[PDB]
């Protein structure tokens, strides 16, 4: 099941100077390395497409997800601003305590950055969060607590705690009046796009299509924002996909993927998403499960097998269905034909048990 | 769901001279090559086992299944006996003496393909009845192939009637009164995969099997393989487990009846047989330690496991519905807590070295993708 909604309203913060600041910063960090960009040429043939490339962020900073790019940059910028000096280069920042909510990857990123600086970090997770994701946050020395709240109330709690405790809210969504840090998070994500664009040029056709997954929209805004800025005159076809049960951007446009399970769009990324998305897709979980299995199990001869988690694989899963399920040849309107598609695998097996259960035992829900 | 039945009656045709004849023969054939034996050491760790090796017969002769070993050898032996000589690549003036030979069989796909392929090698005719891509692949060898409206067993009956009434040579991998010689040869021909596997383990200083897990349709393949290993490892005969689908568990059911005799039952297509082969039954009865019946999802599991090891690690390979039941069963045995007892009783632990045989690859690509990618 794919629900379609093309954008009537389709038609800077991700500019090249920010790009250079952000990349300059990440390159000085421990374990910085360009992540792989997998060319799924054999899958591209099997589906009738020009090219499929998937940016594999399961390698990013050893954290099994991309988000650290954001948290790190935002933490750096926050501290640079507290110390009044440029991103360029402890007594003055000893009492800094970061606080956030997370479904797992964001918090891990913040906890990791805090650990690098010997700063304290406090993390709240929603009811139902997997225990191993919390453990992995605690192993950076951060405090982590699985709450009895849903995601949005958990973001509320982190906010109330920053307000009542004097902690620095380090959250990857924005609402009116809490925008600077969210903006920096979005900006920090752009490194993966910069790397991907350069990896394609250094003689692969650039993207005709971008398929980008969304929780609150920060990641998608960052990535499409960048590609629009860099390909100003042939802005590629941008498809945004959410789970059926958490399709706020789809719904906004009408008016198990744990990382995407967010109800309130980020107000800083919304305009970039509204102005640039061509089609919003809502998708059943089994497409994410499919994508994980496709990524893991290319035919032995052929494309490189890799580890892509529940919120990371929804891209190939949607793409496969789009090009293979006959019920959607019409939709595939989206100009998918023998089209160069960039996807981003945003996480690896962030809960190994869930991953094995999907990829080996065939759970699709 | 695993159903258990350990064998009360547990306690030659697969001897080394036959082994040499059969291997001597297969080596002269086109595209003979030792098939890979995959060492799943990383899976072995993840499950708490000494070692897992899987013989990958998806490569065999380019046919995507092991069965050709049998059909070929049986065809050779039949022709050798018609031309009265002790067994290749023929004189065309002696083609005159074998021009009218026509092989006929029923198959769910692999057996027929093997017979059709051997017939094609000799420019002989072959006629095949099945109970769509599996049929096409049989036709491409130049054989006649017809999807019947009969079940597998009634299809075997049809092939039999046609041999009797047309003078064709029945080339079937199960047995009838007056019809044992060819079936026996089929069983014997299968042993090459076992000979290869055993040598591949020794020549890499790998421990020999403590366990064999062998899938069964009529029992010919399992009889051949366990027969060989019992003969070769006479002093430490390994623990032998035989697995069938729930819906086609005749050997299991035979063992439940406990009267020494084989008994009929009235996704794993190759294993879907109701009537045990009477030539392989005694080997099976005398040597099997436990009979297992298994749900289809274990075969599906095994296909996904085989296809998707973690990128760093074991070699990924293509294993089809009737070929992957082994690892599937094994995974469940070692991982589903409802079976730790059974596993312990079966002696599956970090001391156990398990040999499995992946009998086919993606013999229907659609079904395979649907299982491995879509679940």
């Amino acid at each position: 099941q794919f629900n379609t909604r093309r954008k009537k309203y389709g038609t800077s913060l991700l500019n090249g100077n920010v790009g250079h600041e952000v990349l300059a910063f990440h390159k000085k960090l421990p374990n910085y390395a360009v992540t792989p960009l997998h060319n799924l040429a054999h899958l591209s043939q099997r589906l009738g497409l020009g090219s499929i490339h998937i940016k594999d962020e399961s390698w990013r900073f050893g954290l099994n997800a991309f988000k650290g790019l954001g948290g790190s940059y935002a933490v750096g910028k926050y501290l640079a601003d507290k110390l009044q000096c440029d991103i360029n280069s402890k007594e003055k920042i000893k009492d800094c305590v970061f606080v956030t909510a997370t479904d797992g990857n964001h918090g891990r990123g913040v906890a990791w950055a805090a650990e690098q600086l010997g700063l304290k970090a406090v993390v709240y997770m929603p009811k139902g969060s997997s225990l191993i994701r919390a453990e992995n946050i605690r192993h950076h020395g951060a405090e982590c607590t699985i709450t009895d709240l849903n995601y949005d109330d958990a973001v509320r709690l982190a906010h109330r705690m920053a307000q009542t405790k004097g902690w620095v809210l380090l959250q990857d969504t924005a609402w009116t009046g809490y925008e600077e840090i969210p903006t920096w998070i979005m900006q920090g994500y752009m490194t993966l796009a910069v790397e991907a664009y350069e990896q394609l040029a250094e003689n692969s056709p650039l993207p005709t299509h971008l398929i980008l997954q969304a929780g609150v929209g920060s990641f998608a805004g960052s990535v499409m924002g960048y590609f629009v800025e860099k390909m100003q005159e042939n802005i590629p076809n941008i498809i945004v996909v959410e789970p059926h049960q958490a399709n706020c951007l789809y719904q906004s446009a009408v008016m198990i993927m744990a990382g995407l399970a967010c109800g309130e769009p980020n107000i800083i990324s919304w305009p970039i998403i509204r102005d640039n998305t061509s089609c919003f897709i809502s998708a059943d979980d089994c497409l994410a499960a499919k994508g994980m299995r496709i990524s893991a199990a290319p035919r032995p001869g052929t494309d490189t097998p890799f580890i892509s988690g529940e919120s990371g694989a929804i891209g190939v899963g949607l793409l496969y269905e789009l090009m293979n399920n006959m019920h959607y040849q019409d939709l595939a309107r989206l100009q998918l034909d023998a089209a160069h598609v960039l996807l981003i695998s945003t996480e690896g097996d962030t809960s190994p048990d869930i991953y094995e259960d999907i990829v080996w035992n065939g759970r699709s829900a």
